[PDB]
């Protein structure tokens, strides 16, 4: 009642379980409205098998779509993690069964995933949340709460720091979730003592601008947001709760270079262009026309129903929530209508000369005004730029690519410093003399989505993606070894982290793909066409995982093709190796640094210069992922099951292929090699004497182990198929299936 789907009988577990059923009988089968359905034999052939299905036809598959499936013992459990039948659909009707029972909280790896239930219910209601801590992974219901409870417990003896770990789910859920997480800090707060935003008010002063400050559209999806933020939060305190911080991370500075005519631009920009503010729009030297600006124009020209005016005043509620001053906070987002005015800027070549010159322009004197700085100062002291120390010496005739790329890049960096300042005093809103001696952190996405079309920063965020996952794998990789050692068992598997780091390593060599990319970019005056042909001799043959696509539909061409812990997917080249390209001058900045505004010195502050672009990228995740490494990481994967955030029904095959990006299916196809498996003696045996027949005194007189070596030397030797625990017992996914197949048959007969 109080949880009353979230431990939803005694007796009914028992009397499902207890329902007729076959395995034998119980069988796959393939679905235009779920990938897959639950299915009868009705007859079996050669490389096909003849099946009816529940609800459905009779129907006729081939072998490969099917087995028959681990029984009402397994319907009812808890655990993904415990699976004993690996094939997706198993897994994915389950859990819609849960869905269909409305049980919320679902277990793979040692961890809980998670929809949005979208509807009411009190899951909040302390009567679980305040009066237990609760209970380590088994012992327990499945509920995230758990996952906090024992990272602290975890943490509290252990004194070093944890992140929880937060997949996709890019819209509503993922957020209201994580503002719950921090609903939960605040009851952790309330475990440790008891006696000013409120401290998830707090992060939602931060939200609403932010939210528009780093969201983005997807093709297919709306709001989401392709900063990298993560969360973090402090404690000199075991006490009631101590202070949190939100953490600058990677950050896609190429979306400001390109749209397409589908696509929305960072979200700030789209907001502030709307007409609402009067005295704004000139202020900012402004027209209220986007279409203006070509290097803005380039997306989708509206958003039809997200209203644009009520959201510039929830801006104006957080800049005035913020207790900081109007005239930087204006001057500020000024800077980004230089950014887009910068778009204007367009150059010109000149007779018996290669330079790129100048269109003499009201812009550049809109860009002297805002800045401070004099147009003049811009035309001769950037448009041909001095650079020598030691002596001092002058940069001058840059091609149309070089000073169009090269500005693009000022206002990219511009753009990210002005991102990077709202740390500063954001956080010291935030910040406290309260110490910090540890830790707790949260993230937000590994973000991997798929468009028939693609573009590389995409892939490289999947790339990173998927390192994420060599991380998750090779920590469980150790701790499953751990548990080896738990029960006295040796190990017959290797570093899962490795494994797939190879994948990786595909991509990466001392050469990176990325690296040679950008690398290459430097040979100049040359197409993507000669890499395309340096793909074929370099990799084509040789790098087994990437392929040369097939043709397919819905695309002019595509270039890559290549495998994933998601899948395998496919992706194309337009000639954008540029965007990437990172110009450099000291001097816009520098003389920025003399200017009136007093932004300009956090404006303004060996490894590379104008270079390394990509790899700064990795370099920005590095560090982080340095960093991560000395963690305990924790996780949580989420899903709209359904169409829509509806109470409404399921809609499969994006969560087919969300559950394909989120690690539980792959990492259990790796896990079921482990025979990944501990089942206890006591209820264990309590089923399975039967075929024994055999009495000898219960107690020592037979270990588990000895009743095991008896009923085995009736049924089985093998190691594959089990081997024994010290305390648990140890089994092939088939293998339960097989036991209570024989305790049905012979206990029927």
């Amino acid at each position: 009642e109080a949880a009353p789907y979230l431990r939803k009988s005694e007796k009914e577990r028992i009397e499902a379980q207890n329902k007729p059923f076959d395995a034998k009988s119980s069988v796959f089968v393939v679905d235009a409205k779920e990938s897959y359905v639950k299915a009868t034999v009705q007859s079996r052939e050669g490389g096909k098998v003849t099946a009816k299905t529940e609800g459905g036809a009779t129907v006729t598959v081939k072998d490969d779509q099917v087995f028959s499936m681990n029984p009402p013992k397994y319907d009812k459990i808890e655990d993904m993690a415990m699976m004993t039948h690996l094939h997706e659909p198993a897994v994915l009707y389950n859990l819609k069964e849960r869905y269909a029972a409305w049980m919320i909280y679902t277990y793979s790896g040692l961890f809980c995933v998670t929809v949005n239930p979208y509807k009411w219910l009190p899951v909040y209601n302390p009567e679980v949340v305040a009066a237990y801590r609760g209970k380590k992974r088994q012992e327990a219901p499945p509920h995230i709460f758990s996952i906090s409870d024992n990272a602290y417990q975890f943490m509290l003896t252990d004194r070093e720091n944890q992140s929880i770990l937060i997949t996709g789910e890019s819209g509503a859920g993922k957020t209201v979730n994580t503002k719950r997480v921090i609903q939960y800090f605040a009851t952790i707060a309330v475990t440790g003592d008891k006696k000013q935003g409120t401290l998830e008010d707090q992060i939602i002063s931060a939200n609403p601008l932010l939210e528009a400050f780093g969201n983005a559209k997807t093709v297919r999806n709306d709001n989401s947001s392709r900063f990298g933020k993560f969360i973090r939060i402090h404690f000199g305190a075991t006490g009631k709760l101590a202070s949190a911080d939100i953490e600058t991370y990677l950050l896609e500075k190429s979306r400001v270079t390109f749209q397409l005519k589908a696509e929305r631009s960072y979200h700030i920009f789209y907001q502030i262009m709307s007409n609402k503010k009067p005295e704004l729009i000139e202020m900012l030297l402004i027209t209220t026309n986007p279409y203006d600006f070509a290097y803005v124009s380039q997306g989708e020209i509206t958003v039809p129903s997200i209203d644009d005016q009520e959201e510039l005043m929830a801006t104006d509620t957080a800049v005035d929530i913020l207790g900081f001053s109007a005239d930087e906070k204006v001057a500020i987002y000024k800077l980004t209508g230089a950014v887009m005015h910068y778009g204007n800027m367009k150059f010109k070549q000149k007779q018996r000369e290669e330079q790129a010159e100048p269109d003499g322009t009201e812009v550049a004197d809109k860009a002297a005004y805002l800045t401070s700085l004099n147009s003049a100062d811009l035309l001769k002291a950037l448009c041909y730029p001095r650079v020598k120390v030691g002596n001092e010496y002058v940069t001058k005739g840059q091609t149309v690519q070089q000073v169009y790329n090269s500005v693009g890049a000022l206002a990219k960096s511009m753009y990210e410093k002005m991102f990077l300042w709202m740390v500063t005093r954001i956080n010291q809103q935030l910040d406290t003399k309260q110490p910090r001696q540890y830790f707790i952190g949260v993230l937000d996405i590994a973000g991997f989505e798929i468009f028939d079309f693609n573009t590389l920063e995409q892939l490289c965020i999947n790339f990173t993606n998927e390192k994420l996952q060599q991380f998750f794998n090779h920590h469980m990789f150790v701790l499953e070894q751990e548990e080896y050692k738990k029960e006295g068992i040796d190990w017959e598997f290797i570093d899962f982290g490795m494994d797939l780091a190879a994948c990786i390593e595909l991509i990466e060599k001392p050469m990176g793909i990325f690296s040679i990319l950008e690398e290459e970019c430097m040979f100049p005056k040359a197409t993507d066409t000669s890499f395309k042909n340096k793909l074929y001799e370099q990799h084509l043959g040789k790098s087994n995982n990437f392929q040369k696509p097939k043709p397919a539909k819905g695309k002019a061409e595509a270039h890559f093709s290549l495998v994933h812990y998601a899948g395998t997917v496919d992706y194309n080249i337009i000639g954008w190796l540029d965007k990437n390209k990172d110009p450099l001058n000291e001097t816009v900045v520098g003389l920025y640094q003399k200017s009136g505004l007093k932004t300009l010195a956090f404006l303004f502050s060996k490894g590379s210069s104008f270079q390394t672009v990509s790899a700064l990228f990795r370099e920005n995740l590095n560090k982080l992922m340095t960093n991560l490494k000395s963690t305990h990481p924790h996780f949580v994967r989420c899903l709209i099951p359904n169409e829509t955030k509806t109470p409404g029904a399921m809609e499969h095959e994006l969560v087919l292929h969300q559950l394909r990006c989120n690690g539980v299916l792959e990492g259990i196809r790796i896990c079921r090699k482990g025979f990944p498996s501990r089942i206890l003696y006591a209820d264990f045996k309590q089923r399975y004497k039967v075929l024994n027949a055999s009495a000898i005194p219960e107690g020592q007189f037979i270990d588990s182990k000895k009743a095991s070596e008896k009923l085995l030397g009736s049924i089985d030797i093998d190691h594959t198929q089990y081997k024994f625990g010290h305390t648990k017992v140890f089994f092939k996914a088939g293998l339960l299936g097989t036991l209570e197949e024989m305790r049905d048959e012979k206990l029927a007969q």
